[PDB]
């Protein structure tokens, strides 16, 4: 059987909740009859999320990896094609920490594009009544750096064999407690986004 | 009247038929699943409008005449916004390029002949949204309903309300998308905001479960 | 004495900006000369007791025809011609004087809102075919802006003066876009020299629209 | 008189009957930078002939910097590319008719390159002259990003051009002004503040390489 890791992050920028770390805890409760299916929290930290990450691969074989991600703003299930080789924004990590214009791996390609058929799960999510569209940017923390990590490592090493980046919507209780124009922001239940996760996970086999 | 402070309160509960294009219309199908009205406080008259400047009004002013209602709660379909969107302000105006779903098109036409150009709701609305927030629920106020049939319908209620005292108050919602709808957009339509059906019925509910506090 | 009395009014910086199109505006039409209409000029505090005050002690001392209210509405990316006033004060932000207003009437027992009796979409009309951005808003927002508006159009309708009000909300200038920090960056902007062209040519046009 | 510049522009496309891209290599073509050996170049948006005719000029002349500009509507800014990846992709025919879904632009080439113009300092130096501008992470999948990771990939393999950078471009106020429906609210900038801005990158090109 295929196995599978299933990673989201932690709250971070004074979130209360994060709707990736939400999803990955349901689908932990949750048996697919073809996968073996891994659940993993990362840290939103430059340091630690890779390092983390890195430990997971080292004692477990994954096939493939399925990141998800928190994408505030985002109206649908956003996947993501691209992760780029860099670590910039001005807003520090849970760790406190800030990266300017800096590599992830230091001559490493300068970005890699999912193996994955992301428009044939675009297309299948479309079908089953869930909004889904593919994004060519992951952003430039630690999203995109997880994401670049495993696509990198799959590249030298071979496992994982395939890696995608999924972000997501704000969960709606992370909008309610919006001030100012925020208020206005997209969301996505709960229930929906990890139907959309669920059924990635469900037709992965057409996927790669 | 002699009943004091325990009359049941009268709800007029409408929504509107799908229209440019859509299959299906938010308002239409939170009415129908709320048609099981199990409410200890009200009771709920249900209606489905037409997407018609004429026949809209025509067949909401034949249901405000076969029966009485206290309050009229318009639901209606905002697609692009995110959040239930409550709607302070109805204007004096028909005015939008696109036809109606009997093929009309109506630019700057009054409403009401010597009417106000506007008039605001008196639902304690910021109270509906701190209400809906509290709970979990993306919600705001917004002052423009827009010109088409759903402003259409809001000021004839509000204006019918402040010349006959019926219905004694009026609400508009607009509501997203449902996430079906935004599914099957094309281009950067398939980025639109969505609400899933069941949180849109869930925020209606809620209005309807606390009126008191509104009104 | 006769030909069309015209007052431009614009509004101070506010918000922790240092500078507002609105007065930039003004202040560069304040030097123009206008041969066809008796243009007036003010610039109004952004307060909710002041605005008016100032506004109508100018009424109260000069005939004016044709009130056009220019006010910063930050994100909007066009020239935004206000269609609709509205009998309200609602704002979390505070005015220059720190008062902040919530749910409030601006005039007691006034009718809950106005709307413009000028040509409004023959204003949109005219700046579109000179290849200038523009539209018709149906909410000019609760504050200060809309106040004066409100007032206007009130007056207008209780003494006759001004005979018409119209409020055009302006985009940031690029400079105050400039500044932003985070996804406030990417904020849209017209540049004074568009912006003060628009206004001129709502001057210019005036007797296509009243 | 030191640095081989090449400035491009593209040709209308979707129907619009400008480019502010052309629009600004026009204005430019004339003017002298005493620290530039200035070349312009229109190219026309066609997946096989734009680069094409890129190639072509790389061939015959010795460019050290690309600056290539292309219209992004929609955008607020000045829009400073800084990725250019390996795909032409879009719903939409160029202006020969041809659409391509996922092909690769260089068979075996590397997925993306970034540029290694400073960008950041471009971004800061136009905010600082009271220039709306920012860095972009995805030039799209069009015609402009196929001409970006053609220079770049070039840029890599041959050492011509040394640098190349891509900088998207609001609408010109026109271009809105024509717009019906919600797209009458579209941002814009006026070709004289468009124009300032790559005057501007041009002045202070050796600050950024």
């Amino acid at each position: 059987k295929l196995s599978v890791l299933l990673t989201g992050f932690e709250p971070f920028g004074g979130e209360k909740v994060n709707p990736s770390m939400r999803i990955v805890k349901r689908l932990s409760k949750a048996v697919f009859p073809h996968i073996s299916l891994h659940t993993l929290i990362l840290p939103v930290s430059y340091q630690k999320s890779t390092e983390v990450l890195e430990e997971y691969y080292k004692t477990n074989n994954i096939d493939i990896a399925l990141h998800l991600g928190q994408a505030g703003g985002s109206a649908g299930i956003r996947l993501e094609r691209v992760a780029i080789n860099l670590l910039d924004s001005k807003h520090p990590d849970n760790d406190g920490q800030v990266k300017e214009d800096v590599s992830i791996i230091d001559n490493g390609p300068d970005a890699y594009m999912t193996r994955v058929k992301i428009k044939a799960v675009a297309e299948l999510l479309k079908k089953k009544k869930i909004p889904a569209f593919v994004s060519y940017t992951a952003g430039q923390y630690i999203c995109n750096e997880v994401y670049y990590y495993s696509l990198h490592r799959s590249n030298v090493t071979g496992t994982p064999k395939h890696a995608l980046f999924v972000h997501l919507p704000f969960l709606p209780e992370q909008v309610a407690t919006k001030e100012g124009k925020l208020e206005k922001l997209p969301s996505m239940t709960l229930e929906l986004q990890t139907k959309a996760v669920r059924l990635i996970l469900e037709n992965l086999k057409e996927f790669i």
